[PDB]
């Protein structure tokens, strides 16, 4: 809402994955967005949920960003996959 919403990024927190330590990774991404007064390059680029992702996905690498869906979450790809968010 306050981050706009234009790519609604679903990612995994869910039970089983969250377990594999991934919350830290995704903390990363969480300081990532770095927003402006809204989104990173004050746009509301990040719309991050759960909600979606955590549906059956991890035998491939999933990475939701609205109808964007990349692979800026966790396990070091935030980084430079932020460049991309
Ligand atoms: S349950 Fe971990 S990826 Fe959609």
């Amino acid at each position: 809402m306050v981050p706009k919403g234009k790519y609604p990024i679903s990612v995994c927190m869910g039970t089983a994955c969250f377990v594999k330590g991934a919350d830290k990774v995704v903390h990363a991404f969480k300081e990532q967005l770095k927003i402006d007064i809204g989104d990173v390059t004050p746009d509301g680029r990040f719309s991050i949920d759960t909600l979606r992702c955590v549906g059956g996905c991890a035998l491939a690498p999933i990475v939701m960003v609205g109808e964007k869906v990349y692979g800026n979450v966790t396990p070091g790809q935030v980084k430079k996959i932020l460049a991309e968010y």
